[PDB]
């Protein structure tokens, strides 16, 4: 428009836009030196006439302690005075000041009335206040419809966070009827937007097929997208997908290097999936029980149950007296968690007394849980307590239906060789009674099984009246 010298002459003839125009020159410093002693002299000159826009900068100015010391207390007062004629800037600070008690004391009644002015104007942060106000209840009601409703404005608008809340309400059913697709819509446009949590949600929709077409492709583009932001748990989802290759060649060594970018933020996952790598191997990856224990004891340490029944296993396998102890002390955590490998661990220590004082009949109750789990070296060993009167009476009987269990479960040989031999030690009703209750705890402990003998079973055929 105009260059320094004309503005200063229309800033000394009185104009208020000019002045405030002219300050902003010396802040910026851009076509002058940047000076906030003329800034500020500029900037409450054109306040000075009671021009709105100038009174709401030097709010800021005295907010962020910009060319004045910090002083929330006077920023309030700047702020009001633009907010009382209608600038919905000043609304929505001044609302902010009464949320956060700075300059005054903490009021989120007040703090409302001013975000909705500035909402009512269509300012997205103000509809985006008013959407967390009463998804809070915070100075108002809670109320997830009224919630639902201006985040909806907001988010048109392209308000990220309120992208997120309305892909988070649909989702849990919020005010509204839980919805995958449309929460799948509002995370879609948070993730291309680039908003790391909108991504991780959306790829977690994608891997499931929540709301969404299952396909780990979009997955792992939109897990990759965030973990590259540094999302801790995009980085574990994305190293799992790589490593079993479900959207491409398996990539273990690529895996690898995620899985420690997640474990080494603190993510219990990262750690568990990192220190599996090192426990099982993979091609190009050596197996390497320094690592593996290193990783699973933090992973533990945090409550994952597969961490603390693998590292109890590690030192089961190789271990000091003092390693199968606290080995023993890991598989009670799991097992109180319900972790099935844990409890059947737990049941072999205390038969063993291993690690342990040896107590059967503790053994048994642990292997009946791990049993009922569907955990089939569990149904085995349940299956022997129960033929050799371990910790219960000897019951030949449940010994033949619990080993039944196990080979119908998952072709487990030990489970059908001792069904085998169990089978001779039974009378024909005895059989028939054991394979009523192997049909029992089939459909009951192991049910992906029951499932599969049910589609395939030979059917009888009914007869239909004739002529
Ligand atoms: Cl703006
Ligand atoms: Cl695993
Ligand atoms: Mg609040």
């Amino acid at each position: 428009n105009v260059n320094l010298e004309q503005l200063k002459q229309k800033a000394e003839s009185g104009e208020a836009k000019a002045q405030l125009e002219l300050g902003y020159r010396y802040f910026q410093g851009n076509e002058t030196t940047k000076d906030l002693t003329q800034a500020m002299d500029w900037f409450r000159r054109a306040a000075e006439q009671g021009y709105t826009p100038a009174e709401y900068v030097l709010g800021l100015r005295y907010m962020n302690g910009e060319g004045v010391p910090q002083d929330y207390a006077q920023a309030v007062i700047w702020y009001k005075k633009a907010a009382l004629k209608g600038l919905p800037q000043a609304q929505q600070n001044l609302g902010v000041m009464y949320h956060e008690g700075n300059g005054v004391k903490v009021d989120k009644a007040e703090s409302v009335k001013w975000f909705r002015l500035a909402a009512e104007q269509g300012r997205d942060s103000g509809q985006q206040s008013m959407g967390d106000a009463y998804f809070e209840g915070d100075g108002v009601t809670r109320d997830y419809v009224m919630a639902r409703e201006w985040y909806s404005k907001a988010a048109e608008q392209g308000n990220v966070w309120s992208c997120n809340q309305l892909g988070y309400m649909y989702s849990r059913g919020l005010g509204v009827e839980r919805n995958d697709a449309i929460s799948a819509q509002w995370y879609r446009k948070s993730a291309t937007s680039g908003d790391e949590l909108g991504q991780l949600h959306l790829a977690d929709m994608y891997y499931f097929g929540i709301g969404v077409t299952q396909d780990y492709t979009q997955s792992r583009v939109l897990f990759s997208q965030s973990a590259e932001q540094g999302n801790s748990i995009a980085q574990f989802r994305l190293g799992y997908i790589l490593e079993q290759g479900l959207a491409g060649a398996k990539e273990p060594l690529k895996a690898l290097e995620w899985y420690r970018k997640s474990a080494e933020q603190g993510n219990s996952d990262g750690q568990y999936y990192l220190a599996h790598l090192y426990d099982k191997g993979a091609e190009g990856v050596a197996k390497n029980r320094e690592q593996a224990i290193s990783w699973y004891t933090k992973s533990a340490e945090q409550g994952d149950a597969t961490a603390q029944a693998n590292l109890g296993a590690i030192y089961f396998r190789l271990g000091s007296e003092e390693e199968h102890k606290k080995a023993v002390e890991w598989f009670r955590k799991a097992a109180a968690k319900g972790e099935k490998a844990a409890q059947f661990n737990l049941g072999n220590a205390l038969l063993q007394g291993k690690g342990v004082k040896k107590d059967e009949q503790q053994a048994a109750i642990w292997m009946r849980k791990a049993a009922e789990q569907g955990l089939s070296a569990a149904q085995v060993q349940l299956g022997e307590i129960y033929y050799y009167g371990l910790g219960v009476e000897r019951d030949y009987v449940q010994a033949w239906a619990w080993f039944d269990t196990a080979s119908t479960n998952d072709m487990n040989l030990f489970g059908t060789e001792n069904r085998n031999i169990t089978e001779k030690k039974l009378t024909a009703k005895q059989l028939q009674q054991a394979e009523l209750l192997s049909q029992q705890y089939i459909e009951k402990y192991a049910p992906e099984a029951w499932a599969r003998m049910q589609k395939l079973k030979a059917q009888s055929a009914v007869k239909t009246g004739n002529k």
